[PDB]
Order: structure tokens, then C-alpha cells, then sequence
């Protein structure tokens, strides 16, 4: 059952925009209470069967999806255009937020990259790979809430497989059995968790600046690695390394990613 337009209200200003159209806050009338949403709008009245069916595969995958710390889907609905309607996290992208926010304590980052191994350490039981990891897809609820978010790149495992085989190429936060041999897994993910941590402890600064992909790759495989950023603790810089772990069958799994940031945090 798909959510009924006449239910939905929606700002004049968008929130941002990309090749899909647009992202605007509104409103949806639930049972009694009404609620805050963030929805994805299609361009040109949804012309595109691309666009559209990449919006009905990101929607099919929230469905299956329950978590303190990855966003709720409300529904899709049709009218003017195709829209997919999530809960709003209101402070935006986790990047963005820690460019304009410098102050925030080491502490707090530890706090929130947590929450987001907790998500993730989920998504792999379920699972699920997200294969769009980084600090620009992590969403804000406050300044002390993150949840996950963009699985437009994600996939459901196989029941009998462990990774996923594959235009949008983030090489960056990929992994290199996904550069080498396109090979997408959960171990994956982890990687992509390292540089996300990277990127958070850098206060939203862009990794491995000034280098194309191509020097990434190169640079990896020499055994060379990012620094550690400027006030971040050596021991979340060696939880990075440890997702770089080059062979993938040596790397760590979210459980373990997530214990030792538990162990961090509260110890
Ligand atoms: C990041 C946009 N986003 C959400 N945005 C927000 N809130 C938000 C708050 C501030 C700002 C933005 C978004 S922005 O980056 O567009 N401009 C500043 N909350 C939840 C979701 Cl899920 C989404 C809404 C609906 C479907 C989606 N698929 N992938 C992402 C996404």
C-alpha cells in the first residue's frame, strides 16, 4: 500500500538536488501525529524508467530494514512525480555538519561513529551491503544521533553467497577486492567504514585529496594509508588501519569493528 499524496505536505525550498531530481522537507498526516519527512522527488515527472526503477529498488531494500541507527522509509508515493518518503534527520549530512561544526568534540565523534557501526553491524547480519559508505550518506538526527542513509548502491546477498558482483564508482572508500576483482561484501563495507571514520575525525575534509582513483589504488597498494587527522585518537587511527586490512579474509567483520569502538567509548 503506497502513501496517499493528500496526506503529504511539502516546502517550497528544496534541500538539495542531483541527476534524480530533488529533496524537499514536508509533512505526512500519520494516525494522529504528523511527521517530519525528507522526500526524494523525481525529475521530469518521473520520464525516466531508469530513475524509476532505481527509486523502487532503494524503496524495496528500506522496507527490509529496521534500526535505531539506519532511517525509516514512510512510503512512496506516486502523484505529480514518483517520491520516496523517509524520516527527516534534520541537521543533514555528517560532512557537511562537522565542516561548519569544528568544535565537536573527539568524544562526540566517537559517540557517532559508533552508531554507525551498531547500524552497520546490523545491515551485515541482515545481510544486506550498503556499497555507499561514507561520511556524506551518514545523517544527523542531533548533534548526538547518527543514522545511515543513500542505499541506492545497495544490494541483498544471496542466500547461499557472501559477496555481491557488480556508473557511480566512489574509489575512494572502496575496498580492493571491489577495484580488482568487483567483488562487494560486508568486509567491504568495513573498509569504507575506515575511510568514513577518516573523513569524520578530519571534520568532514575529503580523503586522499588532490589524487585521482587511479593514485589511490597505486598508493594502497604500496601498504601506504592516510594519517592519522590532527586530535584523533591513536587508537580509532588504528581501528582505520585495521579496516584497511588489504586481504579482505584477514579484515574484521562489523561485529568486531563495533566492539572495539563500545570498548572505546565506554572503557
Ligand atoms: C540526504 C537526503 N535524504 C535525507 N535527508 C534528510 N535530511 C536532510 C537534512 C538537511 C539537508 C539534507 C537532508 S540535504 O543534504 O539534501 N541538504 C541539507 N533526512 C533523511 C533523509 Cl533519508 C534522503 C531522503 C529521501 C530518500 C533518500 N535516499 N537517499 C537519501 C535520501
Amino acid at each position: 500500500v503506497y502513501l496517499d499524496r493528500k496526506l503529504l505536505t511539502l516546502e517550497d525550498k528544496e534541500l538539495g538536488s542531483g541527476n534524480f531530481g530533488t529533496v524537499k522537507k514536508g509533512y505526512y498526516q500519520m494516525k494522529k501525529v504528523v511527521k517530519t519527512v525528507a522526500v526524494k522527488i523525481l525529475k521530469n515527472e518521473a520520464n525516466d524508467p531508469a530513475l524509476k526503477d532505481e527509486l523502487l529498488a532503494e524503496a524495496n531494500v528500506m522496507q527490509q530494514l529496521d534500526n535505531p541507527y539506519i532511517v525509516r522509509m514512510i512510503g512512496i508515493c506516486e502523484a505529480e512525480s514518483w517520491m520516496l518518503v523517509m524520516e527527516m534527520a534534520e541537521l543533514g549530512p555528517l560532512n557537511k555538519y562537522l565542516q561548519q561544526n569544528r568544535h565537536v568534540k573527539d568524544k562526540n565523534i566517537i559517540e557517532l561513529v559508533h552508531q554507525v557501526s551498531m547500524g552497520m553491524k546490523y545491515l551485515e547480519e541482515s545481510n544486506f551491503v550498503h556499497r555507499d559508505l561514507a561520511a556524506r550518506n551518514v545523517l544527523l538526527v542531533t548533534q548526538h544521533y547518527a543514522k545511515i542513509s543513500d542505499f541506492g548502491l545497495s544490494k541483498a546477498l544471496r542466500a547461499d553467497e557472501n559477496y555481491y558482483k557488480a556508473g557511480k564508482w566512489p574509489v575512494k572508500w572502496y575496498a580492493p577486492e571491489c577495484i580488482n576483482y568487483y567483488k562487494f561484501s560486508s568486509k567491504s563495507d568495513v573498509w569504507s567504514f575506515g575511510v568514513l571514520m577518516w573523513e569524520a575525525f578530519s571534520y568532514g575534509q575529503k580523503p586522499y585529496r588532490g589524487m585521482k582513483g587511479s593514485e589511490v589504488t597505486a598508493m594502497l597498494e604500496k601498504g601506504e594509508r592516510m594519517g592519522c587527522p590532527a586530535g584523533c585518537p591513536r587508537e580509532m587511527y588504528d581501528l582505520m588501519n585495521l579496516c584497511w586490512t588489504y586481504d579482505v579474509e584477514n579484515r574484521p567483520g562489523f561485529a568486531a569493528v563495533e566492539l572495539r569502538l563500545r570498548n572505546y567509548y565506554y572503557d
